């Protein structure tokens, strides 16, 4: 059994193994870091099955859950939030915060998202490009998602820059285990204080809703409001940062796609849909443990055996998406949907918010900077290490 995670074929490409497994052995076993075996599903149809089956469990404490690293095993002991819950507890907790993430709530959030994006682009314009290229990640890609999520949670405006920097520390590769954990408690400590405030004097934010509707009524504890708040902040922020950078790098790679977008910004939604399929920035999140014997294809997964469904592989499934390795914003979409944000009950709570943020970024970026270009040769872009999810560490740009 080959060890998993697999390494990406190159900077922007998915692991080479998936294409082979899809063709010759769709449901197979891989070897995890601790020597244990898990089943890997690679076909779109099977990933959808794994994400919806009632015979499969998301509980991380269950012996058999496929942890991918030693640290992941230590994180499994902490008190679970809805992300690690099965029905009926899952929707019970997820429904407490989901109202802010609905399609309509996000539609009413558009003027704000647009304003935030405009302001950061304006700052980057004042910052200058005179003494050399700017890092698009620290100056734009990082602040955009952070300020928004922080503001939705309830963080004061003047605290955004410092808090955005700290959250970046947790996921920074050049960060010691020391620095990462001190950043975690810093944020955790701040959220707990914010919870104490909103209980006294609530506001128009996610924390005040939790305090008013769940904490006061005795539905959940104070520390529960803190854990949910923290989950919402750390869950997909790093992924959003990467998606923005990946979008810019992808447009530099295909001048034709860029030309179209510049000519018609209204194509941003189409660009965003293809980007989330093509670049599956979160490919190791759909993991389950069989609660009972289940047959997937010609395999039979026994009770208590772990499963990892690759949505990245599913997004490149020739059987579903024609010319899956070609990046085409003008692609004709099949009835089956891309799995960039998951599938089933655990499908990303922030899917609509994420797409709104990305659509605003890509329908504005090139209108502000029509001559924006990656200053380093494409082959030299500093992508994340091959053994992990696709991303870009820094992106020098001129405009
Ligand atoms: C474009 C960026 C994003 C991508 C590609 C992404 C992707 C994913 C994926 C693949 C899953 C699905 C796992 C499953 O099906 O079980 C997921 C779950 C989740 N995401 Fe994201 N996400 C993004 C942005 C966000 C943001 C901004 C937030 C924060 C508000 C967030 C919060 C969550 C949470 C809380 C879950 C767990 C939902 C549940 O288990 O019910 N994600 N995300």
């Amino acid at each position: 059994a080959p060890s998993f995670p697999f390494s990406r074929a190159s900077g922007p490409e998915p692991p080479a193994e998936f294409a082979k497994l899809r063709a010759t052995n769709p449901v197979s076993q891989v070897k995890l870091f601790d020597g244990s075996l898990a089943w890997l599903v690679t076909k779109h149809k099977d990933v959808c099955f794994v994400a919806t089956s009632e015979k499969l469990s998301k509980v991380r404490t269950r012996q058999g859950f496929p942890e991918l690293s030693a640290s992941g095993k230590q994180a499994a002991k902490a008190k679970p939030t809805f992300v690690d819950m099965d029905p009926p507890e899952h929707m019970h907790q997820r429904s407490m915060v989901e109202p802010t993430f609905t399609p309509e709530a996000v539609k009413n959030l558009q003027p704000y998202i647009q304003r935030t994006v405009d302001d950061l682009l304006e700052q980057m314009k004042q910052k200058g490009c005179a003494n050399g290229p700017v890092d698009l990640v620290k100056e734009f890609a990082l602040p955009v998602p952070s300020y928004i999520i922080y503001t939705l949670l309830g963080v004061p405006f003047n605290d955004l820059e410092y808090l955005t920097q700290q959250n970046a520390i947790r996921t920074n590769g050049s960060s010691t285990a020391r620095e990462a954990s001190a950043a975690n408690q810093e944020l955790l400590d701040y959220l707990a204080i914010l919870v104490e405030q909103r209980l006294v004097e609530p506001k128009d934010d996610i924390i005040s809703k939790l305090c008013t509707e769940q904490v006061k009524p005795g539905n959940i504890d104070k520390s529960d409001a803190v854990q949910i708040a923290f989950l919402l902040l750390v869950a997909g922020n790093a992924t959003m940062v990467n998606m923005i950078a990946l979008g810019v790098a992808t447009l530099a790679q295909h001048p034709d796609q860029l030309a179209q977008l510049k000519a018609n910004p209204s194509l941003a939604p189409q660009f965003v849909e293809e980007l989330c399929r093509y670049h599956t920035a979160s490919a190791l999140a759909i993991k389950r443990t069989a609660k009972e014997d289940v047959m997937i294809g010609d395999k039979l997964v026994r009770a208590n055996e772990g499963i990892i469904a690759s949505n990245q592989s599913a997004n490149r499934d020739e059987e579903v998406f024609e010319n899956p390795d070609e990046f085409n914003m003008n692609r004709k979409w099949p009835p089956q949907d891309p799995l960039g944000f998951g599938f089933g009950d655990h499908r990303c709570i922030a899917e609509h918010l994420a797409k709104a943020e990305l659509t605003t970024v890509f329908s504005t970026l090139y209108q502000k900077f029509p001559d924006l270009k990656v200053a380093v040769p494409l082959g030299k872009i500093n992508y994340t290490p091959l053994n992990r999810d696709v991303g870009i560490v820094d992106l020098p740009v001129i405009f």
